[PDB]
């Protein structure tokens, strides 16, 4: 039944912390795997007010870069605020200078570079990002801020997502609003050794459903041969003391438009895939199965923007109020969509999904639109399987079995989940008054199976007579606890990150 | 993984049989419960050709009334063809006289092959036309033909009337609109309840000249639920009934509610994606919401297109290939809000704590529904749903029983917990069961305290060709079988008549 959080410990996820001067040694319980050698780098808000001036939204707090270093079964923790224009000017003027997602600054358009969302590699470099034109080059060893990079200096995009796809050779793919949506390709580091960002190019363009209103895009799908873009009814009103949140509106009638592009031939495919309205933030994985694309999504059922429920005032409320606030919110649901690549007019009015292992359907209509119904993989009442992660390096863009997720209880993260996407079997890790982060999968170096390895999660546990936070290591097989690295300081919410092997 | 039927035993479901002169004694294995006293009455096609003239569709074969009698742990089996106009005139002229669902004759059919239900002290076999056939539940003798058009304004009525505990019968039929018929219980005057039939409420039609096909509907103490599907009857259209059906590609599904007691249609514009619907599982009230549990087929193509006898009689590899592009079966829970507040425009109105079903209030006042999926298997349907109807029909409930269809071939019995989504399965190789009917232990306090009865075809060499199966309703564990030495063709629906 319902898991309750009356003690309200989750409030510590949204509480300001101070950065460290140097790494702290973490107290190890259990056994840190001896093959686990490298850095867990994660981004989140760390400063939720500048003096007496508050930040209002979950995505407003100033970017804090976190690092757990693993070597010979020992763990250190280090955090440094990213020296963005937003942060630097805030410390200088002792006020909010740059307008954030849901917080207007008061004394042309100074766009935020608050890189609080994710960090990803480009060539030999690492970049913290939000979803604007500004990404921040950071030192993954010292957590020092190196440089601000404006993507508009290199390619035709107004912004880019915090969820670029990274191929094994180091090629980076991303999507951004431009009205159309452009796929950016950043090549691997060449022999010439010059900045790969200076060789950035637009490979393909997706059309927009509304001439003057682009959809919000958080992530996209990538296979060896295809790019998948999901156009949601969450629209940016370009016509609109305003912040970014004030620009969003919901298109009630369009539902969801799904788009595919040939990756290698760099060409948009004019297949009009249509389905019912949902919010989409995170693609889980995409792959090719005969003449079909399998598109696994973390969906929110409805066209109301889920971000409306993520103001800090609401997330800091007592548990009964948090539950009441989420009553009319979109319902989370993991959905498998199946997109047919071969459309035969002779099959008009019929289900084109001939695959033997799915209940997903695709109806070819007379107007040539292809109406999709999903196969539901996971559905819990206001219990989201979110911040999805897979064995990305080996199974990204390919047939796969296992996804790992953060479980959201009325938007409060309170458990870690593993989903078998073929059988729909689930595993759960949960402890009372313990609020984990996105689980990141690290393979055992001699892995035979897809789930031979561990998942790493940063957990807040502020209950009296306990360590306030710890790094959790679970066995990827059954989410059984392997170890914890405990610290004696709070760690606020983190969204995304990576494991950097050394 | 996939269960296979290469031996093709399912073909015996669609093979003609002869009726019996008197009941046969069935060989009992295991133990028939001693509290199980009464008659399992079931309807199906029994004659699939008149001489050299074939019937083409699953719903064309001439109505055969089946009875398994239970008394003191002993079982008898009896079957008699229903003496309909269709059957009588066919035996007289030695040809197909009346046009059936998918077979043109070279006069509306009264071929009552679908279901049997009580009205007052009487029992009626039915199809989905204006003609129902009064039958003797003890002898299986045909008593009379009744034309519902002589009594109420309907062109037909479904084979799935709702029966309240007092014996009140509710049904729905095309009239363009859809009329709810109410037949009262038998009164002290003791005159035919059908002569007191009345239209209590009317549902509007999405298309002025094209009514939707309606197979069943939902009933609660306070509400009637009607699901208007994109499967349309083209009234403008050597034609049979199947030739009149077309799919509306754009309308999707319209859901309709009526106040049962105030006899008034409620103008709430519930809308969702296209599916075929034959069987409502159950409907109930939960605060200011209707819980609507449905056996759905995802798509607007008519599922009946896949139920021609030629296709169902094909070898197993061909049967699987034929179902590749068919609508996908899925058990769905829809939640319909009764209280629509304009202040909640653009938001999910389903505030219930135990569902992922949503209902979005749009600016045009349409309410867009998303279901909670309870059961979904690749071309594996949970169909012919049954519940503890007498005690949990129209009320909060936990358990449904179903026939499992493997590419439209019935090959297993299923139990679904609609709250937890836990399933139980009974299945044996080369065994093709019928709709499971639940019979409560007479002193049961719990919902699933009893048995389910299913008629099973098992034509494998060195085995009895058919048997009555009794499973424990708790876990679908086998309790007994009553074996017979003759074939039993497919049956659709029926009831247990306690004695
Ligand atoms: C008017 C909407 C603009 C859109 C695209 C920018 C071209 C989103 O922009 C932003 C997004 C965010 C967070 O990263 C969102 C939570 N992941 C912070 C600040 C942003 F400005
Ligand atoms: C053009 C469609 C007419 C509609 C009746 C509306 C007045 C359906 O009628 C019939 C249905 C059937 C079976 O019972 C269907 C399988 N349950 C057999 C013969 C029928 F004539
Ligand atoms: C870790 C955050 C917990 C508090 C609220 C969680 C709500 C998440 C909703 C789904 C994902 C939306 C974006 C969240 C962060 C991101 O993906 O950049
Ligand atoms: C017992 C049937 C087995 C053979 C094919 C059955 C396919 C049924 C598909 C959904 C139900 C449609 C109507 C079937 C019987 C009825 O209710 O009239
Ligand atoms: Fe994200
Ligand atoms: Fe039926």
């Amino acid at each position: 039944s319902q898991v309750e959080h009356p003690a309200g410990g989750y409030k510590k996820l949204f509480e300001t912390v101070e950065e460290l001067s140097s790494p702290l040694t973490a107290h190890v319980t259990g056994r840190i795997p001896l093959w686990l050698t490298g850095s867990l780098l994660r981004c989140g808000p760390g400063l939720f007010e500048v003096g007496s001036e508050p930040f209002y939204h979950l995505f407003d707090g100033q970017a804090l870069l976190h690092k757990f270093d693993f070597k010979e079964g020992h763990v250190t923790y280090h955090r440094r605020f990213i020296r963005t224009d937003a942060y630097v000017r805030a410390m200088t003027e002792k006020r909010i200078v740059i307008t954030e997602f849901g917080t207007c600054a008061f004394p042309g358009v100074e766009v935020t570079d608050n890189a609080l969302v994710n960090i990803y590699p480009v060539g030999e470099d690492y970049y913290a990002c939000t979803e604007t034109n500004f990404i921040t080059k950071v030192n993954p060893e010292t957590l020092e801020t190196i440089k601000q990079v404006d993507l508009c200096n290199y390619v035709s995009v107004n912004g880019a997502t915090a969820h670029p796809h990274i191929e094994n050779d180091g090629t980076v793919y991303n999507i951004g609003n431009c009205i159309a949506y452009n796929i950016v390709k950043i090549p691997p580091l060449q022999a010439d050794k010059e900045d790969p960002i200076s060789k950035s190019e637009i490979v393909v363009q997706f059309p927009c459903s509304d001439r003057f209103k682009p959809s919000y895009v958080h992530s996209f799908g990538l296979t060896p041969n295809y790019i998948v873009f999901v156009e949601t009814p969450v629209k940016i009103n370009l016509f609109k003391g305003a912040n970014y949140m004030d620009c969003f509106e919901s298109n009630e009638t369009m539902g969801v438009w799904l788009h595919i592009a040939d990756k290698k031939r760099k060409k948009y495919i004019n297949n009009k895939y249509r389905t019912s309205p949902f919010n989409l933030f995170h693609h889980i994985n995409t792959y090719e199965d005969h003449e079909f694309l399998i598109v696994d999504l973390c969906c929110w059922k409805g066209f109301e923007f889920v971000y409306n429920y993520l103001y800090l005032a609401n997330l800091r409320e007592n548990w009964e109020e948090v539950k009441k606030n989420a009553r009319k919110a979109p319902q989370p649901e993991v959905r498998r969509y199946v997109l047919p690549l071969n459309i035969d007019k002779a099959d008009t009015g019929k289900n084109l999904v001939t695959l033997p292992n799915t209940t997903a359907t695709a109806i070819l209509c007379s107007d040539e639109t292809i109406w999709l119904e999903p196969e539901v993989l996971f559905s819990g009442p206001r219990q989201a399987f979110e911040f999805p992660q897979i064995n990305y390096q080996k199974y990204g863009g390919k047939p796969y079995t296992y996804a790992y997720g953060l479980g959201l209880n009325h938007f409060v993260p309170d458990r870690l989940c593993k989903l078998n996407v073929k059988t729909k079997e689930t595993w759960v890790w949960q402890e009372p008054d313990s609020y984990p982060s996105e689980p990141i999968f690290v393979s055992h170096p001699d892995a035979l199976e897809e789930d031979d390895g561990v998942v790493l999660s940063v957990v807040v546990s502020p209950g009296a007579g306990q360590k306030p936070a710890y790094l959790l290591i679970l066995n990827a097989k059954d989410l059984s606890e392997v170890a914890r690295a405990e610290v004696e300081i709070n760690i606020p919410v983190t969204f995304h990150g990576l494991f950097k092997k050394s």
